[PDB]
């Protein structure tokens, strides 16, 4: 039993809700919140910009030190950093950005990072401003993640489309 509330159950392990991931994180304080990161951990817009803003830029400060030490992530890769005031940890995961020409096959690799954590609050990887088809992202999530994932879909209209089209 966990403290996530109001989610629709899609499979044994995948749950979904129309919600602002920032507000959800502040309410639940999950062990892991997933960020829709880029390889530079430059948290400018979309989920990343919103999460970072909610940390008063502390996420960006921590991220800049991470990059200065370790260099960029790989597309499909991840790193674990602090969750600041939002969660215990933030798993920064880089899905492919179609608006940059990146290979959509890397979306499965990106979701594999979730399997290193028993429970996560997450967005749909490569959706929104990353330019992939969200119906596809949800399918890859369900077919790749085996741990317990609570998906927050910001756009209510998109949430309804995702539910009504889910196979
Ligand atoms: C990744 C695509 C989704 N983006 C988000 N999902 C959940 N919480 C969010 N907070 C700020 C953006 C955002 C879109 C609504 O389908
Ligand atoms: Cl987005």
């Amino acid at each position: 039993v966990n403290s996530f509330s109001g989610y629709l159950k899609l499979t044994d392990n995948v749950y979904i809700k129309n919600a602002d991931i920032v507000e959800e994180a502040k309410k639940v304080k999950p062990t892991v919140v997933v960020n829709a990161a880029n390889v530079y951990l430059k948290h400018g817009g979309g989920v990343a910009g919103a999460l970072n803003k909610a940390t008063n830029n502390a996420m960006q400060v921590e991220s800049d030190d991470y990059i200065a030490t370790n260099g960029p992530l790989k597309v499909g890769g991840s790193c674990v950093l602090s969750g600041h005031n939002l969660a215990k940890h933030c798993l920064h995961v880089v899905g492919p950005n179609v608006n940059k020409g990146e290979d959509i096959q890397l979306l499965k690799s990106a979701y594999e990072n979730f399997n290193q954590h028993e429970v996560l609050l997450a967005p749909l990887l490569s959706a929104g401003i990353f330019g992939a088809d969200p119906i596809h992202s949800l399918r890859v999530c369900v077919d790749t993640v085996r741990t317990n994932v609570y998906l927050a879909v910001f756009d209510k209209n998109l949430y309804d489309k995702l539910v009504s089209s889910f196979l």
